[PDB]
């Protein structure tokens, strides 16, 4: 709508969103329904591209898009991104409504994602802190004497941005931004679950001046996207999604540069000297935000004996006072999960915990096909490691609570999951904090706050099953750029006099 | 021998080299013959590890090796590497003899590789220019106000170093060095073709103090190594080899950090204003060194009309005056190719060129199962692109010569191969040079010199089919290390007064 | 005017500009006339502050201004600068008119300075590439084992910005920008000759939100400014002016951080392979722009035998076709010099050159008290070094032309002046260029272009008599900021296990 | 002796040390006695250079020394420094004996300084982390479009190293090392009080290969050194000494690059949660080491109410159990002060404190012309600020103890002195620590340890009266090096296609 007026076609029924084929919106492949977790109803359809159009798009992106993007000076590229931000911002409510509707995201969380996407675009100027190579004089070795080196980065070419359902707007804007600010062409592939926000952003970008042959948005479901990843014209693949899909992506792609943000949940550690008010408050929010559908959501809480009681009590109270329902009501604190399937898994995981010695301390009641209460399950340390909620990531509002004797047990348990994205530690003692910071095997540690990736003001990414490489203002240059080395030989030419 | 006295076991016949299993030398798997390209004779045997020993080694490297390496302070780790250099250096001739014998490398080139390996170890102190994270103050965004960030690198854990046959000693030492200087454990997997130099270096390292449970040397042939790459305890894979094997490696490994140095040959461009003496001299050497068995070997020469004649003439003269035979004779300029198979391919490729309009300008005569003359094949521009010598990398001393009308044709042809490792340009005009530097799609460009990776004083790596990521003093930190972000939240705590 | 309506007071006669005293505009000291080089007429008066007000201002800047500036978050500080840019830009013509009138600057050059000042403000976001300290792990020495370091920069406090007459608007905005973007308070002290543009910018900044107690503009003539430089509350002094005044400034200030941009002219070298059209064009402009009143103005031209003739001829033609007069006429190419005194010196210097063997090739005729023709004086190498035009900087449109036999003589002569700000070299041979780049003792070298500092997109500053330290986007952080080191001791505390 | 055999001349009596005149040892100026604080006896004489020899030395350093140093490749320069370290190390005892004798330094502290000097030389390889400029692409502004920049550092030329009496060997080696590793020539000017260690180091360097015309050691007393500082051939001045002398140095030198390490003492803050054992132990040592003759010595202790008692008690006990006397006895903990004059001042300062309400808690008794007891003087907060021991730096083993109500009072008092070199904070709460780190106006803060500059593994330097700029591995490059900018103009030349 609004910016998509000429694009969207209302074929008797729901609005139909076509793919962008690096030049023109279209698509001749199967049409696919897009539903809302609020009521399982169809709110639109997206046109997927035919194999022939995928092939043609890639050919355009490669043969022409790489140069449109690279040959547009940086000052112009940034102008494009700044303009795109302006457009998205004046269409805020429209962007947010689609998020609430398509993603089942509470109105406040939906507004937050639009603002993040706007800010990310505007702050592309900070990504520039990573522009500018290195000079390497040669007189520090006899073999390189009277030699000189210059190392600078160049865009790889065509970057494939694969996006998850839980941040349908931000992830797309984020990847497009860091790929473009450095001069790359981009193939965006959003979750078929909620691909509407991505189409809206791509249009805003095109309206803002983004080289028409340098970007693409293909509505391809799951494995049909493999055609893109495996293509040799795709020099990089920026993927945010599940460990399991990420694995398949690399196996299909083969040699290329990758950024793999594979989530998993995060553990939170509470030391005896922690401000329990802050802790309880932050931990509770970390558990339920967006119905736990945040890769940086808290899935396990670990607290030392002397504060475990209060802490768990306060968090349980907090989770209990939450209001569930339709996200539209700014009254509601928690909306629905992306699918009934996801709730099924959460219920099963809660049963498993109880059978293995676990006790629910708050929530636990399913309220509908896609509605559930944010849950907090207590578990004894000697039994938690075998619980599904521990061993795996149950993408839902549910966390385990475990009493520990000391920091070492806290750390050990925190590290015992197969993931290593972020971790949180509340407490005040520098030494204990330092210890934790060194031994927690995660990409990021939040001291006295819940894990919050934000727009990547601070880089993030995983360790272990949570992936490889980071995303962040500036740091993302490593995934979409390659080094170029220039060596000059002046031996005997008289520049230097033996040196 | 010497440092391998207690290790090597002479079971009636040839010396038998066991694998190092992160603690003790051994192996209960098939024994494999190691032959010399000088006379196809068996010079030794290596003991491959059983699946059970591979499993056990990885378990040691992971559970214990990661910590031995990480918990050894850096000052101590560097001492180890410096010591290892001392040991290899006093055993120079021994190391070189094995290179000449096992790799068919001319005595001078063999001495050069030992010296490179010694220097690489000693210069691990320069890799330290990449130690030391980033501080990120939070007041440049309202959402991060009263927040702070610290980003530092940590070793990934266990790094798998897969090595090629043409630099059997250097590549191994190089990878072990940058992996260890940053605190990682390493599984070295040398080419089964010439795994002896690697065993010698590993022993020197162990003798020097390298944590015994933090390193491994497994004599596994080709695909049996996949067991290592695919294992989850292997967090990184540093691979130097062929495009085709590299592809398989990533597909087997899945998500992990990779450095893929996939070679291919390099093109050399000669402008009308180039010093043709230097050019001819450097280009000829770039063509024949180590019998063209250098990933950075020149495979194509492009020269502007007015100098093509002289240039090709001078290079042909030079290639013609070379002496072939056994590498032992410091008289010989060119030894044998690693296998008769490699020569077969070179002969076939030369035929193909001639059939497609090509004419030999020097060499072309096979001198034995593993001996051939360094060849220079002339080809008209309108026909070279379909020639096997162009489309592929014929790992042998053979290059195509092509006359071009101008720099644009030179660049176009240079970029027309599927590889993009390095490229060379001889000439003096800044503008033409700048143009070439911008448009040549390669990891590195050598101005007025032949492509020479050396010890990585200047980083190198490929573009296109030549791979992803770089190796170099300092730059290699990106492949064996991961970022750790620490975010501190001081909101309302009184550190800052609104700012 | 416009933004200065409430500020400027028209006391029967000319407009009277008061000083800004870190809180309120005012001043109780002598009033001073401000004249225009276009007609020696008084166009305004500035109120200088009393010793008591200087003292009070410094006390405010120190006790309160340092914190207003430091405690304003960066995101807010940048907003202030961006806003200030908007204000100056909408008042462009007003800013430019005052420049043309007060500085005698040609309308186009005046518009250029306003745009530079606007751009400099807007690009303060690029100065941020220099925000963010260093982490220093301690295990690379035994004595620092189990220790850790963090190094970050902090604003020094109160920065004194002393400004020259030739870039009355830019220099002021530039210094205020880099001092403020990092959190410092600023005392601006413009040339009493043309202090009006500075007052206009300061007002725009105050209007934009600049903490009122964190900035000051004092109309103090020459030596009366010493009171500021010598004060201990002034932690830094950013000075752009003459070598001789800079010398006095440091001697008065004593220990503090300084940036000393002391100008002098620049030499231009033309090699035999240079595009003489470009060369002649750029060199001529470098000679006459703003009537040679540019610190980066060309004062000496050196060309190799074979091109000297044409080059000097083309430049002479060009200088000859220039139109002199009042700057207002967009027809005029050259306006007046800041004072008749400056012309006196130029005429004397031209006489000296001729007496010492020099011959005028273009210009030489004085056209009025403050008007002169852009001059080009030929001089034989064996006699040029004793000429006033060589030994000194004659701030006027005049340069020496000298034929040389080769690059070495060119370089030698270029380096023979007491200054070392910038230098220019036209030619195409990489080796000769490299040679020149290494041996020219200057802060900056321009290849195939005239020296052009611009807004400091590329850092600049001098060597020898041209000063110390640089100014530039990002690089200026060194002059207004100080390092803070934080060392943490964890010995025996259990963070590390021997390492 | 030993390495000074041919140099030192025993003219009937004490050994006579000549100055090194950039080529040959000598000197025709007044001879000066060098005495030992252990017994006020003359242990040697140094030959000062005549004005004519100073002039000649500078001329050599400038005309020839700059190039010997710059034209010696870095790999060779480092070899020189590594060799010099070897020589000093094998002559350890000799170096230490002279320190104990000439500086009155306890044998252990003397051995420590020799080891520091050895390590500093060997670690010059870590200074290399600061070698290698910046590439600046031009397409981020329209005015710099099709332009490019390269910024690299060059040695300034001739660096003057002025050294203090308390670290007669280290400071000299330190300054020579960072000046030389980057390619500068050096004029060393040691304290006339104890210039012997410097002569020994210079000889070791000359023996190690240091270009003979690139270094100088001039035995000039106080103000006679001004001749050096004021000379235009001296491009940099690295000075470690008193605030007052530093001030004079800059006023004499004028415009040049300076590093001013002006000391003053340091304050130590003890929070209620601090390990009082560690605190007391570190604080006591910080008070008495080298008889308080350390610029980083503790002069003021501030502890929160609840721990003040114990803390002061434990420190008093510790200071009391110290043994004073001749430094030779490894039994002695404290040797003499450099002169009786220094003790006079300490006694006067202790009287002043008592008169103003202060009470001695330990020590206070003078034991001889140059011997005193390490003292701890208690003072009430409401009266300490007017005490001489607070307002000034009494270079002796004496500190004030002051009870405070909270961190804010601690910080306020800590910041109340005119100095700002380092500061120490003992405690464990992150927030309180963070607060202190932000508000303490010093160049460096030591958390849970006494201020210890060491060899500059972590950079240090002052704020306020303690100076400007830092010294440290790597960081010192800023004081002895200058930037060189190279801008390339390719406008319309066809490198870029509009970008
Ligand atoms: N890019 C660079 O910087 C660079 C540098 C040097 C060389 N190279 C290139 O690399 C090649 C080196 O020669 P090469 O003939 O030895 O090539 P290669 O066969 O590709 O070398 C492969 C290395 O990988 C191992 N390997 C083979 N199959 C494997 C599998 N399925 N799984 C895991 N590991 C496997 C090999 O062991 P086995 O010996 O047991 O098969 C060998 O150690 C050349 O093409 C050269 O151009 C590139
Ligand atoms: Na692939
Ligand atoms: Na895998
Ligand atoms: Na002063
Ligand atoms: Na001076």
């Amino acid at each position: 709508a609004g910016l998509l007026e000429g694009v969207i076609k209302e074929k008797g029924g729901v609005p139909v969103y076509p793919s962008y084929l690096a030049g023109e919106w279209g698509g001749s492949g199967q049409e696919i329904e897009v539903k809302s977790p609020i009521d399982l109803a169809t709110i639109a359809k997206v046109i997927s591209p035919s194999r022939e159009e995928v092939e043609r798009t890639l050919d355009v992106l490669f043969k022409r898009g790489r140069w449109s993007a690279r040959d547009m000076p940086g000052t112009e590229r940034l102008a494009v991104l700044r303009k795109a931000a302006d457009i998205i911002e004046r269409n805020l409510d429209v962007f947010a409504e689609v998020l609430v509707m398509n993603a089942g995201k509470p109105k406040s969380a939906a507004v937050g994602e639009v603002k993040a996407a706007v800010d990310r675009l505007r702050l592309a100027e900070l990504d520039l802190k990573k522009i500018g190579g290195d000079y390497i004089p040669g007189d520090w070795t006899y073999d390189t004497l009277e030699t000189e080196g210059l190392v600078r980065r160049e865009p790889l070419g065509v970057v494939a941005a694969i996006t998850p359902f839980n941040y349908p707007l931000f992830d797309a804007v984020n990847k497009i931004t860091y790929s473009f600010i450095y001069g790359n062409a981009v193939v965006v592939k959003p979750s078929i679950s909620d691909p509407l926000p991505a189409a809206m952003a791509v249009k805003a970008l095109l309206d803002a001046g983004f080289p028409p042959d340098a970007i693409a948005l293909l509505n391809l479901p799951g494995k049909e996207a493999e055609k893109i990843v495996a293509d040799d014209r795709v020099a990089a693949v920026s993927f945010t999604g599940s460990t399991e899909v990420g694995e398949r992506v690399v196996k299909v792609g083969g040699v290329k540069q990758y950024v793999m943000e594979l989530g998993g949940g995060d553990p939170a550690i509470v030391l005896e000297d922690a401000d329990l008010d802050l802790a309880a408050d932050k931990i509770a929010r970390g558990i339920y935000s967006y119905a736990g559908q945040r890769c940086d959501a808290i899935k396990l809480v670990l607290a030392e004996r002397p504060v475990y009681g209060k802490l768990v009590e306060e968090v349980a109270k907090r989770l209990s006072s939450l209001r569930v329902g339709d996200p539209r009501d700014p009254t509601v604190d928690v909306g629905p999960l992306i699918s009934p399937s996801a709730v099924d898994e959460m219920m099963a995981a809660i049963e498993d915990a109880v059978e293995k010695g676990g006790r629910v301390l708050a929530g636990g009641r399913r309220l509908g096909p896609t509605y559930v209460q944010p849950t907090l399950v207590e578990a004894p340390a000697d039994r938690v490691k075998d619980m599904v909620l521990y061993k795996r990531e149950v993408f839902a509002p549910v966390a385990l609570a475990v009493e520990v004797k000391d920091l070492d047990q806290a750390i050990e348990l925190a590290n015992g999951r197969p993931y290593g994205l972020d971790a949180a530690v509340f407490g005040r003692d520098v030494v204990k904090i330092r210890r934790a910071v060194r031994l927690l095997e995660v990409g990021a540690i939040y001291i006295n706050d819940m894990p919050r990736h934000g727009i990547g003001y601070y880089p993030f990414g995983g360790r272990k099953k949570s992936g490889v490489f980071r995303e962040g203002i500036g740091y993302a240059v490593e995934a979409v750029t390659a080094y170029k080395t220039i060596v000059f030989n002046y031996k005997g030419k008289g520049v230097w006099k033996y040196e």
